[PDB]
């Protein structure tokens, strides 16, 4: 048919959160996923209407002096238009993760599986799967460099060629 | 997988009617049927995302004396965004009653069973299956004190927590 | 091929809708509130030609058709006064839409007329044409309307009777057009 | 695996003839035939590195007044390389064909099928299955506003986001 | 038949031509005269890229063609020297043409290479590439030539040295055109 089965990996964001401001519920990537994020996936819905996230599962990699004594938690809230960045909510949602500075942490979320739209619009709850949070739950002795990784596989249909 | 059904009963709405207060069309309960209403599904989607209707069944008992004069009419629009608040929508809808101030009918809908949300969104028509109204046909004569009571059945999923 | 000065139109499914909509369903066609007391013998609560405009959902599909046929037509008075309400109603349906008489013996002569106390329900089963008849209205009414419904107070009533007139409709339209208000 | 299929039909070049300017020999559109050129598979081959034609058919939509006098000759020369603009290279080739300026043909040209390189380098013999050439046979008359749409049918391969 | 504004062209037979010639022959791609004691060791006889304009007759043909198969390839040595001369010559079939090495060892590694006296004939049976390549040149020549013949002195010779480089192609050219230098 038309579909397209297309997976990589991309970076959604890469912070510089500064030493001392690492307080507890302060967003550090506060990011939705949308196909304009990932750049081979934006590149491809641009020629495309209408995809479908089959797999997604991100990687916080932060890079900090081993003397740093904070800690971070990561999440994927399903629903794009939640606006709500407290720690509980991001446990309670499957696959968040909590580690310190210094350990790498892979989330595997539950995305839903259903078709949605490669453009933007009115709703966001038909244009992105959900978004990722990343609180910072310790305080930070040094600046931590922290980059979200992306892995998708998503599924393209109904060919057409759209504008930014 | 995370097909939490639920099932059970739950009012509405209370309302109480006061004498003399009937005038035709008066709408006593107007209410938008989403998760929140329900007190048990009101705590089990607060802990969830989608959920998707599988049985919904409204009943209506109105504690009235046997010897009141009036009538109540009820149904249930499968469109959350209609604001007609007339007989004619009630009577244009599938499974709406209409019956005496002592007697209890039960209103069985037409519903969408697609998967919707369980928090608010700029459309409602992604996260609640319709609207139920009740209007007060004819003048009443005495207290009216009705209670819509709810057999629903859904079936939850995508865990994660929500704040009101 | 070679080129023509003009070539020729290509407009093949042009005038060629649908001619047969069964539509049908349930209606309420008038309303009352009547005082106490003022119920008197002869007077007229309803007095309803139907229409297709008077239906409401009807009277769009027949915009859009320039003849209807009803196939089943049925009434359903529903009085909602109490059971302790004295008085009488009485429902016809005249086949005649010019006629103007209002008399009880003018709805009892009517086949399917019904007399009844106003604590009590009657269905109205009337005789009808099932001509075509045609959707708009025009000089003469009764190419246009199958006939009018007529609902009386056979006696004084004591409190107050809040009368409603249900339509059970069944009409078949054909002869597609768009005609206008 | 990342056989990426895509088809559909795109606009390679549109031109303007202005009247009284069509010398035998004039040369209207001479394209290399470069997923570039082609929109939708321009997008796609900015996110891929090797692509091989599957089906390749290119269209002519002259836009012309019926009694309008000259003609256009269209041929594929299937070597990128080739700079002859001549009459001679389009009849020596398959698939060229020759009509009247108010005419629509079909050029059915003689690709390559091997897996050609997405980028520049310094030989186009890797890059693009070949060259297309639209002489103006004759004089014409009115002006002409002919447009070339290419039916394209590749297959993309070695995911890489690329800038132009 | 009516008359048109314009008759549809009657072009039929465009771009049909043949797309299929198996063109063979043999030719000789390189004479040389060496005079007596210039035969060193590592002194070059022949250096042959394998090319259609090489070829004479191929020449014309790959004119007017896009891309040729290399379908037999074969070589002759064929001094014409008397058989008192002392000496020795290797013959072998480079098949990378931006290849430049020029020693004993790099013949002697590629398949058919052969080593004689100059008073004696070989064949060269070599090893080339039986994919598409196209006739005209290129930025890269390695899609246009199946290889390099290379014929060097092994031994310094003693009179005068007259060796003829003969060749056996084989080719079958396709995709028309017309091509032009
Ligand atoms: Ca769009
Ligand atoms: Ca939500
Ligand atoms: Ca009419
Ligand atoms: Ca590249
Ligand atoms: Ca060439």
């Amino acid at each position: 048919t038309n579909d397209v089965h297309l997976s990589g990996m991309s970076r959604i964001s890469q912070a510089v959160l500064p030493a001392g401001t690492g307080t507890d519920g302060y967003v550090v990537v506060d990011a939705t996923i949308v196909p304009d994020l990932l750049p081979r996936l934006g590149h491809a819905a641009r020629i495309f209407q209408r995809y479908a996230v089959e797999t997604l599962e991100f990687e916080i990699q932060p890079m900090c002096p081993a003397n740093t004594g904070g800690g971070y938690v990561a999440g994927f809230l399903p629903d794009p238009t939640d606006n709500d960045h407290t720690f509980d909510a991001l446990q309670a949602t499957r696959g968040a993760v909590v580690a310190k500075w210094w350990e790498s942490r892979t989330v595997r979320p539950q995305y839903t599986r259903t078709l949605l739209w490669t453009s933007s619009g009115k709703e966001q709850r038909l244009t992105s799967p959900g978004r990722l949070i990343l609180l910072c739950v310790g305080n930070n002795t040094d600046v931590v460099n922290v980059s979200v990784l992306c892995r998708w596989s998503v599924r393209l249909s109904v060919p057409s060629l759209e504008t930014p």
